[PDB]
């Protein structure tokens, strides 16, 4: 679980909103796993603008940070689950680290703010879904 709070917006992995998430929703995208609600309080995070390509994440499974290298925001096959069917999940950066379920909605962070958070896992990895594009968030 997790989710970044900037402005009046909470951004949360779209699988794991909330009904109150959906009652004031302010964009969602099935492709991306993201889903943005509008929030009464002001936030606590600031959002990257950058082209970073390390830096550090929360795994909730182990209660740590771990340092990461992560590929650029790509089209990348997501096998079916609970959640969604068998489909290509855009703007997904893969890294080599530990997650399981349970995980989703950890941040990543680098020197600059906010990259993303936790969306996907497999054997080793760890997949994060890339928000440094939503230049809305900041206004
Ligand atoms: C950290 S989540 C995770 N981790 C692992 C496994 C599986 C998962 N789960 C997922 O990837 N998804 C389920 C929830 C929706 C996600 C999506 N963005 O489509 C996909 C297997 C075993 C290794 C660890
Ligand atoms: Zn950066």
């Amino acid at each position: 679980s997790g989710a970044i709070y900037v402005g009046n917006y909470r951004v949360v992995n779209r699988h794991l909103a909330t009904h109150n998430d959906w009652a004031n929703l302010v964009w969602e995208d099935s492709s991306r796993d993201l889903l943005v609600s509008s929030t009464t309080a002001q936030g606590c995070d600031t959002i990257a603008r950058c082209d970073c390509q390390t830096g550090v994440y929360y795994c909730s499974s182990r209660r740590k940070h771990y340092p990461v290298s992560f590929s650029k925001p790509s089209l990348i096959f997501v096998e079916a689950s609970e959640y969604y069917p068998a489909r290509y999940q855009s703007h997904l950066m893969l890294a080599v680290g530990h997650s399981e379920p349970g995980d989703c909605g950890g941040i990543l962070r680098c020197q600059h703010g906010v990259v993303g958070i936790v969306s996907t896992g497999g054997n080793g990895l760890v997949g994060f879904a890339d928000v440094r594009d939503l230049l809305w968030l900041d206004e």
